[PDB]
């Protein structure tokens, strides 16, 4: 792609790590919004949510400095960023499908249909605000890819042991982002503007029940056991 021409070495690797993959339902499973899942099975929002959790972990391992960190620092970064990463990935792929929510291949729902599947007016409001920022920022493919790595390398992550290393790793990503926006658009200010406009659901605890869909994600799949398995 023409975009990688304005990236540095780290920037090319982060674009090639593909944080833009989209979750899918199992092969041959048709989705019909009118035909309820209710009673032994889980709905498509959760199926896609769990598929995406696995994809986020798979992406994180391709991020240069991640595997060098000790297992508990990798576990801390993922736990802290899962909500922000899911929100960023979802909002970005929704942009051509607006006003609908594009949860995954074969699943595009209006905001009203999301409510019947697990979401509440509170989670709808958060997604609305997150899409609005990406639209304002006018984020391109490269910028989205780099933003995923910036969200991952969060130095204030709870239970993080090697804070200076994550700070330096975030620094390396910041350098790739300013390098890119300067080389392609020749606007020194663009990197700082997108970084200041980006919502961060960690400033105020995401446990505020406005976007506590992570409790359903952590409860059903027992995320701690799966993360250890995937990072081993
Ligand atoms: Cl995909
Ligand atoms: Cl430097």
């Amino acid at each position: 792609s023409s975009d990688l021409f304005y990236c540095d070495d780290l920037g090319k690797t982060l674009v090639n790590s593909k944080p833009d993959l989209i979750p899918r339902l199992p092969d041959g499973q048709a989705f019909d919004v009118n035909v309820a899942p209710e009673p032994g099975q889980v709905n498509v929002m959760m199926q896609l949510g769990y598929d995406e959790l696995r994809m986020i972990i798979e992406w994180a391992r391709k991020v240069p400095g991640f595997n060098e960190l000790q297992m508990e620092d990798r576990m801390a970064l993922l736990k802290s960023s899962f909500m922000d990463l899911n929100c960023l990935r979802l909002s970005y792929r929704c942009l051509p499908w607006l006003p609908k929510v594009y949860f995954g291949h074969g699943v595009v729902l209006s905001v009203e249909e999301t409510a019947s599947l697990g979401w509440n007016r509170d989670m709808i409001t958060l997604w609305e605000q997150y899409v609005e920022r990406l639209q304002e920022m006018k984020v391109d493919h490269v910028e989205f890819c780099l933003l995923n790595a910036l969200v991952l390398f969060y130095p204030d992550a709870s239970g993080l042991k090697d804070k200076p290393k994550v700070t330096s790793l975030q620094g390396d990503v910041l350098k790739s982002l300013r390098h890119y926006t300067v080389s392609r658009f020749n606007d020194s200010r663009r990197h700082a503007k997108i970084l200041l406009r980006l919502p961060a659901l960690r400033t105020f605890s995401s446990k505020a029940l406005e976007s506590y869909l992570s409790m359903a994600l952590d409860g059903v799949l027992k995320v701690d056991e799966l993360v250890t398995e995937m990072l081993s």
